[PDB]
C-alpha cells in the first residue's frame, strides 16, 4: 500500500481569508495594489512582491499587525478534527505556506507542531518590516517562490506516497501538479479542472477528512491495522 502524504496551505485554506492582503488593505499605501497585481501577472516573484509589499510597513506597526491578525483570521470548519484524524492515523502532515510565523505560529498553536509548519519570517528590527525566506527554492525550482512548495515537498516524501494537497491559491499549481489528489477552491480549483489534475472541491475540513477516508488508496493503507 501507498501511504498518505498531506500538504496544506494556510492564508485562504487553513483560514477563510488572505490574511497577507488583509494586512496590506488594513496598513499599507495604495502601491501595495501595483506589487500585487506583478505577482499576478508574474512581472514580479512572490519573494520579491511580498517582500515589498512588507516593506512599505513600519516596523512600529509589529503589535497593530499581529493585533489586527489574531482577530482577523478565522480557521476553516473542522479543521482540528482533521488534524486530530491525521495524528490518529500517524498520516504525515505539513502546513506549507508563504504566510508569517509571527502569525501563523499562534493561529496553530495547539493544534499544528512547529516541525510541521514551513512558513516565512518577518523580522521588525529595521525601520521597516524585513523577511527572511528560510525554505527558499532548492532543485529543480528556480521560480524565486520565497517559501518553495515544490522543494520542500520532495525533501519530505518519500517513494509511492499517496501525496494529498490542499490549496487555494492558483500559485500553488506547481505543488498539486506533484499531488495524486488536490484538494482545491478559487483559482486552484479552477487551474485544476483546466489542466486535469486530479481533484475535489471542498466547502471545510469535515468536507475534506470524510473524502480522504474514503480514497481507495487511503482505505487500503488503514486497514493494515
Ligand atoms: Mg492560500
Ligand atoms: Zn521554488
Amino acid at each position: 500500500t501507498r501511504k498518505p502524504f498531506i500538504i496544506c496551505d494556510f492564508d485562504g485554506t487553513i483560514t477563510m481569508n488572505d490574511n497577507i492582503i488583509n494586512i496590506m488593505k488594513t496598513f499599507a499605501p495604495p502601491e501595495w495594489m501595483a506589487l500585487k497585481d506583478g505577482v499576478l501577472s508574474k512581472t514580479l516573484s512572490i519573494k520579491e512582491g511580498v517582500g515589498r509589499m512588507f516593506g512599505l510597513l513600519p516596523s512600529s506597526l509589529k503589535e497593530e499587525i499581529t493585533s489586527f491578525v489574531l482577530e482577523d483570521a478565522k480557521i476553516r470548519e473542522g479543521f482540528r478534527e482533521f488534524v486530530a484524524f491525521i495524528n490518529e492515523h500517524e498520516i504525515p502532515f505539513y502546513v506549507i505556506s508563504g504566510g508569517m510565523d509571527f502569525f501563523v505560529y499562534p493561529l496553530l498553536e495547539g493544534i499544528v507542531e512547529k516541525d510541521r509548519i514551513y512558513c516565512n519570517h518577518a523580522s521588525f528590527d529595521n525601520d521597516y518590516i524585513h523577511i527572511d525566506w528560510p525554505h527558499s527554492c532548492k532543485g529543480t525550482c528556480s521560480n524565486q517562490c520565497g517559501c518553495c512548495k515544490p522543494s520542500v515537498i520532495h525533501e519530505l516524501s518519500e517513494p509511492n506516497q499517496y501525496i494529498i494537497m490542499i490549496g487555494d491559491s492558483v500559485t500553488d499549481v506547481e505543488a498539486a501538479k506533484l499531488s495524486d489528489l488536490c484538494f482545491a477552491r478559487d483559482y486552484l480549483l479552477n487551474e485544476c479542472r483546466e489542466q486535469n489534475l486530479n481533484h475535489l472541491p471542498y466547502q471545510d475540513f469535515y468536507e475534506i477528512r470524510k473524502e480522504i477516508e474514503n480514497v481507495k488508496e487511503v482505505q487500503e493503507w488503514l486497514q493494515n491495522k
